[PDB]
């Protein structure tokens, strides 16, 4: 029964899954003065041409476009990973006003929404398996701030009328996630965990420096979708954010000077 409100909200969530309070917590601030430029990290492989959406999705938290991972279609490699990393879903976390809504922070600074791209490490076969591995997924963060339409945003929005409540899907086949990443692939890493329960600690975190621009009525759209079910008393999907978790022994790295 873990949520975004007063009574369910991140500041509950440790009282049933005591992870929220370990070593490696995600998201983080990202303090760009003290993030340290790795040299040795090597571009980002971001592989898209073949990937396979198949249906959207609320799940009562945010909503997810989920893809084909059963073969090698859409993957990321590279960057501060070993091995082959499948995309399984994405999803946005976002705010009820502009200046909010991004989990990471950068130099404490909130966006108005963010974009995860989430993968798994093939080498551990599903998901699932994946989720219980220091090293099971990767997830690509990218920040969104209100201003130009983003045009490879515009399917996901109109769609999302058709999953307003929870526990609705729609067919959602043949987008093109390349239609959501900014021009650079400039990023920063560090290792960290799911931001929402169970909150396991299998993430590394690549989030990219450059944010993508959505209109004002591509965020107004995603403000009308529904936490709660059909014929439930309506609660806007706002505010699905995490805050900013302290960063312990970790040091965040940046591709880029
Ligand atoms: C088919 C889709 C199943 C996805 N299953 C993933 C899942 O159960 N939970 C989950 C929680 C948080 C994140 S986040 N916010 O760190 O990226 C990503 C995934
Ligand atoms: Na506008
Ligand atoms: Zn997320």
């Amino acid at each position: 029964h873990w949520g975004y409100g007063k009574h369910n909200g991140p500041e509950h969530w440790h009282k049933d899954f005591p992870i929220a309070k370990g070593e490696r917590q995600s998201p983080v601030d990202i303090d760009t003065h003290t993030a340290k430029y790795d040299p040795s990290l090597k571009p980002l492989s971001v592989s898209y041409d073949q990937a396979t959406s198949l249906r959207i999705l609320n799940n009562g938290h945010a909503f997810n476009v989920e893809f084909d991972d059963s073969q090698d279609k859409a993957v990321l490699k590279g960057g501060p990973l070993d091995g082959t990393y499948r995309l399984i879903q994405f999803h946005f976390h976002w705010g009820s006003l502009d200046g909010q809504g991004s989990e990471h922070t950068v130099d404490k600074k909130k966006y108005a929404a963010e974009l995860h791209l989430v993968h798994w490490n093939t080498k551990y076969g599903d998901f699932g398996k994946a989720v219980q591995q220091p090293d099971g997924l990767a997830v690509l963060g990218i920040f969104l701030k209100v201003g130009s339409a983003k045009p490879g945003l515009q399917k996901v929005v109109d769609v999302l009328d058709s999953i307003k409540t929870k526990g609705k899907s729609a067919d959602f086949t043949n987008f093109d996630p390349r239609g959501l990443l900014p021009e650079s692939l400039d990023y920063w890493t560090y290792p960290g965990s799911l931001t929402t329960p169970p909150l396991l600690e299998c993430v590394t975190w690549i989030v990219l420096k450059e944010p993508i621009s959505v209109s004002s009525e591509q965020v107004l759209k995603f403000r009308k979708l529904n936490f709660n079910g059909e014929g439930e008393p309506e609660e806007l999907m706002v505010d699905n954010w995490r805050p900013a978790q302290p960063l312990k022994n970790r040091q965040i790295k940046a591709s880029f000077k």
